[PDB]
């Protein structure tokens, strides 16, 4: 299994770091044959090729078969122009593979209840996975612009745009509880209309998911009120980033989420903490989503299903045994770590 | 006092009939000089004038000062074209009275944080009052339209319909505690820079009230994690429906809560529930969302705030003491309205 590992700029190492002592671990203690390299990106390519997506990194990700993707950006780099910023590099990074369809889990751990803004009964259980478009919408709809009396945007979204991220969708409800929740806004819009119509059309293909549709506006608040029967959720990209966001505030941290963009090209897993550049380089970084991308690179690249869930379940003992700091706890990355791996032998 | 009442479809009338109780009592106790006339509305109209707002209707909120509406739908109308569906009596009351700005006020009323779906430390104190763009957006945007291949909405927004919902904005940030979050998609959307800036100008002439901004995908979380640190949040169309479905949860509840529809002519009060038509005249539909209704109309368009504050308290007390079913227990319409009505002495 070749790895491409970007860490990034910030604690985006140090995270990064963490995830690779599990993967030698596991690659030794069963011979899995893996083989990872490290290439600069983000911030880190800026300061030595001028940009954040320099052509060998670029190709070390078309060569591997996954990339282990850390953190970007720093204020070093905020006063370079738009081409050049490390964020453009993760653009450039997504739009080279055509990763479309954006991954989002939202889990709440057994034992972690009491870190949701949930009441533990509500909270208790919840494992949804939203399914964020990520290259068509009202985000690169044209037309577009704005003048000094008025402005304007499209929410624009093409048969193909839709289909290829409900497979997606309806492909991972399969390894989950084979459950999908199309959110539009038929109601009102024609996009949602036409996006209903496309997922019950490709729902076709799976008889064996249960589909049903929900208006964003109704999701939202069905997301907050009872998120546990929910598995699969599927959305447009504007929709996908605020249920996105709304599904990460569900476990009570960020740093106990992963996330993978999935497309044509090779996957990218990254956490999805941001390079948190004050506190890099004193480990106390939490490595959970790091860790917890490195088991979903793990199962949905590599089909090793059962050695993620071993992965993942270290990983929720650890959090219990030795919380890190923004648990409340003292366990360092190192230490955190440490617990992990002595879950994994 | 002279309201306009306008029951329409479902339990409209049921909801509307205990409203009008409070607000009788109130007159009685008061000596409000309370005069109301009840108009054929919705579905009710369709089926007599063939029109879901007819032309008697339109004087009488013309005449009136405040409009108290209940509910409009029903499936025995579902099947006519739009032009004349009783859901579209609602945008010509609308248009016909120029109403751009819909008030949707999300509460936790003390002792009842229990009912929250978020732990009670983060739904205590909630009070937070969202003031939403009606009249415009991408609901209403052109072109538009739809092909078996593709499909598109217009988000456009022009200075005026942005300046007078803002302006109403910072008027209630002044009668509450003098905080505006105006909720944009800046970062990525030419509508949202034009909301920002046409907003942040407006801000100009309010001195006196605290203006801040934020991504709409940043308020959903916002919303969930600390909503209590919210006064009123002026936003779009669209966000708003998002966005108020949302804060909803945070009671409880979304058949608990009221709004009203403020422009140049005359406003309308009415719940945010629907008309669910199949519970219609079996009692048991829960009217606190039309008392609270009838409640803003005394407040916002009478002035009586102390009155406002008495039946807000009185339901409380009621919805503590006489759950209705959907609350969990078991109090009917009748048997409800009677405990608010002790509480009103």
């Amino acid at each position: 299994m070749k790895v491409a590992v970007l860490p990034g700029d910030g604690i985006g190492p140090e995270v990064t770091e963490a995830a690779l002592k599990v993967l030698r671990a596991l690659d030794e203690a069963e011979g899995l044959g893996l083989a990872y390299e490290v290439f600069p990106f983000g911030g880190a390519a800026i300061d030595a090729f001028g940009e954040p997506f320099p052509e060998p990194t670029r190709k070390g990700v078309e060569e591997a078969e996954a990339v282990l993707l850390g953190s970007v950006g720093g204020p070093k780099w905020d006063g370079l122009p738009r081409k050049i910023r490390p964020e453009t590099g993760l653009l450039s990074l997504r739009k080279s593979q055509d990763l479309f369809a954006n991954l989002r889990p939202a889990k709440v751990f057994p034992g972690l209840e009491r870190l949701s803004p949930l009441k533990e009964e509500i909270a208790r259980g919840v494992d949804v996975l939203i399914v964020r478009e990520l290259t068509g919408g009202i985000y690169f709809g044209e037309p577009r612009g704005m003048s000094e009396a008025e402005a304007w945007n499209t929410e624009r979204y093409s048969k193909p745009e839709v289909e290829r991220v409900a497979r997606v969708a309806f492909e991972f409800a399969r390894k989950r509880r084979k459950h999908v929740v199309s959110v539009d806004k038929a109601n009102v819009l024609e996009v949602g209309e036409f996006w209903r119509k496309t997922v019950e059309e490709v729902g076709r293909g799976y008889p064996d998911v249960a589909l049903e549709h929900q208006y964003v506006d109704a999701m939202a608040m069905h997301l907050v009120r009872s998120p546990a029967r929910f598995d699969v959720v599927v959305t447009g990209n504007i929709f996908g980033d605020i249920l996105s966001d709304l599904a990460s505030v569900l476990p009570g941290s960020l740093g106990l989420l992963p996330s993978a963009s999935l497309g044509r090209g090779t996957p990218v897993f990254e956490p999805v903490h941001g390079s948190a550049p004050d506190i890099a380089g004193k480990g106390i970084a939490n490595p959970t989503a790091a860790i917890l991308s490195a088991a979903m690179m793990l199962e949905h690249a590599f089909g090793l299903v059962e050695l993620a869930r071993k992965v993942e379940d270290a990983v929720a003992k650890a959090l219990l045994e030795t919380p890190p700091p923004d648990l409340g706890g003292s366990a360092g990355t190192e230490a955190f770590t440490a617990t992990v791996l002595r879950h994994l032998a």
